[PDB]
């Protein structure tokens, strides 16, 4: 039927279909369209007091919660799809990982590398494509597949 990942489903607000891959997290109102052994993704990633290491660059110790930091995902996510912010400017300013300082890039990879829930959600992803929420022990990722 769809591309790996995919499935229909229905609004609850608007009652229209929609498309939503539960390996990636993204959903969008369109048809998706149409494996490599590398892949190149940046990322932005929101840290939480349940972190491997509630610590970043950008705070010494990480208090906010799991729900917390989801909802900035959320948020984040939000201004990138509405195009206020673009994802290297929020990655740069806001992402949890030292790879905030390349916009973050990760660079390329292959599978066997990186924690799975994010090594499953990059090879999902098309190139171009960017992930919803992705929940992995150092917290939760925005992916956004480069190459
Ligand atoms: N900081 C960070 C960078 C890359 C990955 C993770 C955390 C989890 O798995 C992939």
């Amino acid at each position: 039927k769809l591309p790996p990942g995919w499935e229909k489903a229905m609004s609850r607000s608007s009652g229209r279909v929609y498309y939503f891959n539960h390996i990636t997290n993204a959903s969008q109102w369109e048809r998706p369209s149409g494996e490599p052994a590398r892949v190149r993704c940046s990322h932005l990633l929101v840290k939480h007091s349940q972190s491997r290491r509630p610590s970043s660059w950008r705070q010494e110790k990480i208090t906010r919660t799991k729900e917390e930091a989801l909802e900035l995902i959320n948020g984040y996510i939000q201004k990138i799809k509405s195009g206020e912010e673009d994802f290297e400017s929020l990655a740069s300013q806001f992402s949890d990982c030292s790879s905030a300082k390349a916009r973050g890039d990760l660079g390329a990879f292959s599978r066997g590398q990186m924690q799975k829930p994010f090594e499953d959600a990059s090879f999902a992803l098309r190139t171009g494509e960017m992930s919803g929420p992705v929940f992995t022990d150092s917290g939760i990722h925005i992916i956004l597949r480069t190459e």
